[PDB]
């Protein structure tokens, strides 16, 4: 059900993810969520932002991606996304590249 939403919003359709963690990728990753995603998360509290270290486990990865990439979309269509924002409130501009290396990022860490 949210996957199939978050699709339809887009721009990301699909991700096939790997068994593996790519640790290359997730280290990228994980360097770009320090420049972009600490200014408002973090792993384990709430911040700006709601804690991430488990975002992967509650969500899916075309849900991720599509926040990352298409959040005005998102916080207009996606019901997940439209109650985060009564509760958190309304406040970059990545490659799908850099999204997806925060994404086995994210996925690396709720392996920790
Ligand atoms: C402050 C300016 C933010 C920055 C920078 C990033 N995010 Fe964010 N994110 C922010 C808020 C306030 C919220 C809640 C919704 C709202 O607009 O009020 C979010 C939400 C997310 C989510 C959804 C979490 C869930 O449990 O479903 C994700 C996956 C997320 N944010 C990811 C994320 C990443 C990876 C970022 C760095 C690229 C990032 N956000 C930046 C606020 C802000």
């Amino acid at each position: 059900d949210p996957e199939a939403l978050a699709a339809e919003i887009g721009p990301v359709k699909q991700v096939s993810l790997g068994e593996q963690i790519d640790a290359a990728l997730a280290q990228q990753g994980e360097q770009l969520f320090n420049t972009y995603c600490t200014a408002c998360h973090r792993l384990d509290e709430r911040f700006i932002g709601p804690a991430l270290r488990d975002v992967t486990k509650r969500r899916g990865p075309v849900y991720i991606m599509n926040t990352m990439l298409n959040p005005n979309g998102m916080i207009q269509r996606h019901p997940v996304m439209k109650q985060l924002v009564q509760e958190y409130g309304t406040m970059e501009a990545l490659s799908e590249e850099q999204a997806r290396a925060i994404l086995e990022y994210l996925r690396q860490v709720a392996e920790n």
